[PDB]
């Protein structure tokens, strides 16, 4: 409906993925190479599905911060047969609030949906699930079971990727730049 959806819509056609574990179907955000993420909830093996498609996981390494703190963000290398569009330059660089963010979700359950979520808070430390979890995102939404892994926008930046809410507010896990250096 305006420029936020249009970077939101970009960003989910030519870099998103279905990705389905034993624990579900999350979106799944391509980054560069054959390098992708999910939320580490996702509990990815040595084989993973992608677009329906058996895929061997060539590797996969749960984040952590410094004080060896759950980032809740987990980076896959894919055994496919094609690169994603490299969207790094679109990361950013530190931690940061954020006015107007879109959350984008393309599932079996719910294809093409974009939320206007508004203004984003750096809230840090967040007890999530009952795990410690640091670099939390949050925003002032009623997000639900299915959305997880939902790519978090704003115009010119991706910005996390959807881990959890409480009913009325959801949370995201920030992506940084420093995270997909090679
Ligand atoms: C569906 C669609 C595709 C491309 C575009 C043009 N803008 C981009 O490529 C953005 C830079 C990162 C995403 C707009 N809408």
């Amino acid at each position: 409906m305006g420029p936020g959806f249009d970077f939101a819509q970009a960003i989910m056609k030519k870099n998103t993925v279905i990705a389905r574990t034993e624990k579900g179907e999350f979106t799944m955000l391509g980054v560069y190479d054959r390098v992708a993420v999910i939320p580490t909830h996702a509990s990815v093996g040595e084989i993973i599905y992608i677009n329906d498609v058996e895929t061997r996981v060539l590797d996969a390494c749960a984040l952590r911060d410094l004080t060896d703190t759950n980032l809740e963000i987990t980076i896959v290398k894919l055994d496919r047969n094609q690169k994603f569009r490299d969207i790094r330059h679109f990361l950013p660089r530190c931690e940061d609030d954020y006015n107007d963010a879109v959350l984008s979700v393309h599932t079996s359950k719910f294809p093409n949906m974009y939320i206007p979520v508004g203004q984003v808070t750096n809230y840090g430390f967040l007890n999530l699930g009952g795990t410690p979890t640091h670099r939390i995102l949050m925003y002032n939404f009623p997000t639900r079971a299915g959305q997880c892994g939902g790519v978090v926008t704003t115009t010119g930046k991706v910005i996390g990727i959807h881990v959890g809410g409480n009913g009325a507010q959801g949370f995201a896990a920030m992506l940084l730049h420093s995270y997909f250096t090679d």
